[PDB]
RNA sequence: GCUCUAAUUGGAUGGAAGCAGGGGCGAGAGCUCCUGUGGACCGAUUAGUGACGAAAAUCCUGGCCAUAGUAGCAGCGAUAG
């Protein structure tokens, strides 16, 4: 498909090919999984005094 | 059903949470409304998180009732007024 390029006045100026990846089938399961992982990976270790 | 995180999305000084008493729903775990009190915070859905649910362990700590206006405040070679 084609994407409409805009200038700083908000007026259409030219257009470009929308790249193929924007046709990637949308997987909300895979997306949820990647997000859960990034969210987990910044959590800090903790525990009570041994 | 409980905690806290995230996204999405709501409620509150025109009165949140909690608590007391009461009305409705669910087989039920439990949900929800009304009144009073309270006087500042509280949810829902989804995906997570876990120090997550008690009637019991001679269980732990604290508080409290009965026991009870009961035992003792006599006994001793110093009977003390
Ligand atoms: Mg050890
Ligand atoms: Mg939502
Ligand atoms: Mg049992
Ligand atoms: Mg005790
Ligand atoms: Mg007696
Ligand atoms: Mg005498």
């Amino acid at each position: 498909m084609q994407a409409t390029i805009y200038d700083l006045d908000g007026n259409t100026d030219g257009e470009v090919d929308l790249p193929d990846v924007f046709e990637t089938p949308v997987r909300s399961d895979l997306i949820g999984k990647a997000v859960r992982a990034a969210q987990a990976n910044r959590k800090q270790d903790y525990g009570s005094d041994e």
